[PDB]
């Protein structure tokens, strides 16, 4: 239960499968999750993309926040793992 | 539930609350959660101050791309909230 997306997830179906009458509380308390890790990974796009755009346009003042944008990419790809072209997500060097 | 980052929250401690024994388990699912809406509130702060760079120099070819991260954090605001200027995470 190392602090992954998947031990949250994990810890979830678990209670449910205990305790049958959790199903529908925790099951959208998974959703609300799901949805906050779409939303986080949509603006993470966009941030990049824009990023992208700083660089491309050789504009250097803005480059340290070019590479803050870059460590908290990686550092979300530690937690939540990154979601592959065949639209599972996997981790680690799963992803490579 | 209104799918809200609260709404989820209480569910995992109410279930807790029925069975003890679920709760070093969804203790740390909340954690993770918690540590997610961090992480992510981090990125979008830093990516609304390089819409902002973007747009005190008046470049508007990346115009579209700045008013993309309006419309999300907007978004996120009505999923998880805000948190006020007393440290309150509050919902509209
Ligand atoms: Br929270
Ligand atoms: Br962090
Ligand atoms: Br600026
Ligand atoms: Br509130």
């Amino acid at each position: 239960m190392e602090k992954k997306l998947s031990d949250a997830q994990v810890a979830l179906v678990a209670a449910w499968r205990k305790y049958p009458d959790l199903r529908e509380s925790l099951e959208e308390a998974a959703s609300i999750l799901s949805l906050i890790v779409f939303q986080a990974e949509t603006l993470s796009d966009q941030a990049n993309e824009l990023a992208n755009y700083i660089r491309r346009q050789g504009l250097e003042e803005a480059e340290g926040a070019c590479r803050n944008i870059d460590i908290m990419r990686a550092k979300w790809v530690e937690v939540c793992g990154e979601v592959n072209q065949h639209g599972i997500r996997v981790y680690g060097d799963a992803i490579d």
